[PDB]
C-alpha cells in the first residue's frame, strides 16, 4: 500500500543522505527534504548530518568554496538547528568595497540562496542586512525576462522569506513548484507527495471532530452576535505545529481558542464595565457558584469553559499528568486582567502611554496564553520545567506578541474605533509628539523587523529548554504574517490533494 511505499523511499533516502555524507549534495538534500515538509522523519540523521558540519566548521577543516549557494545553504541550514554560525563567511564575496560583487548580479541561484539565508540574521550579526536589499533590487531586475520555473520561486520568494512564511503552505508551493526543476530527485519528490496527502487526510479529519464539538455545545445556539471563527482558529493551531504524533495538541488546543476569542468579543464589542469587573472575578475564583450571580450569556461562556477545563483535566489524569491543566487556569487569571483594563480606558476616555499600552497589549493577544496551552498533548517534552519557563513569560513569548498585536491593530485600527473601543497602539503613539496616520503606521512597522529580530536570537543553543518547545513562538510570528497578507488555504490545503 502507500505506507510501505513510504517507508522504502525513507530508507532510500537515507542510504542516499547517508552516501552523500561529505558533500554539498548533503545540503542541497537536507534542504530540499526541510522544503518538502518531510523534515520531521528523518530529525536523527539531519541532527547528526548537521552536527558532523558543524564539527568540520569555523575553519577548522573547512575548505574554501567560492560557490554562494553552498554557503549560505549550510549557513541558513545550521542557524536553523540552533548552531551560532558566525555571520562572517560572507566576507568573501564583499570584495567591492562594502558592496557585493557584481559577477553575483546574473546568479539567480546564489542571489536566491543568499536573500533566504539573510532574514535569519540577529540583530548582532553582520553583513546580512544590505544582502536583503541587494537581492531584492537584482531580483527585481531580473524578474521579467526570466525562466518560469525559476520565477516561481523568485515571485514566491519576494512576497515572504521562509523565515516569515507558514511552514505547510511553503511546502505546498515549493512541491509544486520542484516539479518543473530539471535537477530534482524522484524519489524524494514521491515521498513528500504521499507524506502531505496522509498528513492533509489526518488535517481534515480533525477539523469533523472539532465542528462535531461545536455543533454538541450550547454556545452556537444562544448568545447570537458572537461571530463563528471555528476554521480560522484551527488554521492557526495547524500552521504552529503540523506533525502528526501532536494531533492529540491541536484538538485541545484550538477548542480553547474559539473560547478565548468569544472572551475578546464579549469584552469590546459590547458590554458594559460594571457588568465585565464580576466577569473578572469569576475566571479568578474558578468555581461555578460564582456563575450564580453572573448575568446569563457570561454564566454560559465561564461554565462552558470551566466544562472544557475539567473534561481536559479528566483526559490527561490517564497518565498521571493532570496537573499540567493548573498551570492554564493561571493563564486565563491573566488574560482577563487585560481585557478588563482596557475596557476600563474605553469608558474614561483616556489614552494610554505606548508603553503602558504595549506592555498590557503582549497579554491581551493570547499569544501567552497559546504558547502554555500548546504543551497539553505534548508527550515528554511537556514537564513541570517547561510550563514554570513558558509562565514565566520569557523573551521569545513577548517578541511573538510584538508582531502580533502591533500588525492587528495598523489593519483593524478603522473598523472598531467608529464605535466605543480602546484606543490603538497608532493612536497612543500620535497622542505624544505629533505623528500622522501613515508617519505612526511607518513608526510601527519598524518595530517588527526588530521584533523578528530578537525572535531570531532566541532559538539558539543558549537555551533553557528543548528546540521543539521554542519552535512554537516562531510558528506563532509566522501565522499573523500569512493573515495580514483566504479560502484559497482551506480549498488547496485543506480539500484539494497533491496528485
Ligand atoms: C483567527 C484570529 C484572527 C484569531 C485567533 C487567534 C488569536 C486570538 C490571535 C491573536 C489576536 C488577534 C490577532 C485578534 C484579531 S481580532 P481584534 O483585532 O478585534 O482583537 P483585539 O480586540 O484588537 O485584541
Ligand atoms: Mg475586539
Ligand atoms: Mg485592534
Amino acid at each position: 500500500s502507500t505506507k510501505q511505499r513510504a517507508e522504502m523511499l525513507k530508507q532510500e533516502v537515507k542510504k542516499m543522505l547517508h552516501d552523500v555524507s561529505g558533500s554539498l549534495q548533503e545540503l542541497n538534500l537536507i534542504n530540499e527534504i526541510q522544503r518538502l515538509g518531510v523534515a520531521y522523519h528523518f530529525e536523527a540523521e539531519i541532527s547528526n548530518a548537521l552536527e558532523r558540519i558543524y564539527n568540520r566548521e569555523k575553519n577548522e577543516n573547512g575548505i574554501n568554496d567560492c560557490d554562494l549557494h553552498a554557503v549560505a545553504l549550510r549557513f541558513r541550514l545550521l542557524r536553523q538547528h540552533g548552531y551560532n554560525v558566525s555571520s562572517d563567511v560572507f566576507k568573501k564575496f564583499k570584495d567591492e568595497n562594502g558592496e557585493f560583487e557584481a559577477r553575483f548580479r546574473n546568479d539567480v541561484r546564489g542571489l536566491l540562496s543568499l536573500y533566504e539565508a539573510a532574514y535569519f540574521g540577529t540583530q548582532e550579526d553582520g553583513h546580512l542586512d544590505e544582502a536583503i536589499a541587494f537581492t531584492t533590487k537584482h531580483l527585481k531586475s531580473l524578474l521579467p525576462h526570466l525562466s518560469s520555473p525559476l520565477s516561481d520561486l523568485v515571485k514566491l520568494a519576494l512576497d515572504l522569506p521562509l523565515l516569515k512564511r507558514i511552514e505547510r503552505l511553503q511546502s505546498k508551493h515549493f512541491i509544486s513548484i520542484y516539479q518543473q526543476d530539471e535537477d530534482r530527485n524522484n524519489v524524494l519528490l514521491e515521498f513528500a507527495k504521499i507524506d502531505f496527502n496522509i498528513l492533509q487526510a489526518l488535517h481534515r479529519k480533525e477539523l469533523n471532530e472539532i465542528t462535531r464539538w461545536w455543533n454538541e455545545s450550547d454556545l452556537p445556539r444562544k448568545l447570537p452576535f458572537i461571530r463563528d471563527r471555528l476554521v480560522e482558529c484551527y488554521i492557526w493551531m495547524l500552521e504552529l505545529y503540523y506533525e502528526p504524533q501532536y494531533s492529540q495538541s491541536r484538538r485541545m488546543t484550538t477548542i480553547l481558542l474559539i473560547l478565548t476569542s468569544s472572551m475578546d468579543d464579549i469584552y469590546d464589542v459590547y458590554g458594559k464595565l460594571e457588568e465585565l469587573e464580576r466577569y473578572t472575578v469569576a475566571v479568578e475564583r474558578w468555581e461555578r457558584e460564582a456563575l450564580d450571580q453572573l448575568p446569563d450569556y457570561m454564566r454560559v461562556h465561564l461554565g462552558v469553559l470551566l466544562t472544557v477545563v475539567e473534561n481536559f483535566e479528566d483526559e490527561l489524569g490517564k497518565e498521571g499528568k493532570s496537573f499540567h491543566l493548573a498551570y492554564v487556569k493561571k493563564a486565563f487569571a491573566e488574560l482577563t486582567k487585560a481585557y478588563i483594563k482596557e475596557a476600563r480606558w474605553a469608558n474614561a476616555e483616556h489614552v494610554p502611554a505606548l508603553e503602558e499600552y504595549v506592555d498590557n497589549a503582549v497579554v491581551s493577544s493570547a499569544y501567552p496564553l497559546i504558547t502554555t496551552m500548546s504543551l497539553l498533548g505534548m508527550g515528554k517534552v511537556a514537564t513541570k520545567e517547561a510550563f514554570e519557563w513558558t509562565i514565566s513569560l520569557p523573551n521569545a513569548v513577548r517578541q511573538c506578541s510584538m508582531i502580533c498585536r502591533l500588525v492587528n491593530d495598523i489593519m483593524s485600527n478603522q473598523s472598531e474605533q467608529e464605535r466605543v473601543h480602546v484606543a490603538s497602539a497608532v493612536q497612543c503613539c500620535m497622542k505624544e509628539f505629533s505623528t500622522t496616520y501613515e508617519e505612526a503606521c511607518k513608526i510601527l512597522q519598524e518595530k517588527i523587523a526588530r521584533a523578528w529580530k530578537d525572535l531570531n536570537k532566541e532559538c539558539l543553543h543558549p537555551i533553557p529548554v528543548s528546540l521543539e518547545l521554542i519552535r512554537r513562538p516562531l510558528n506563532l510570528a509566522r501565522a499573523i504574517e500569512f493573515y495580514y497578507q483566504i479560502k484559497d488555504y482551506i480549498t488547496m490545503l485543506l480539500v484539494e490533494p497533491a496528485v
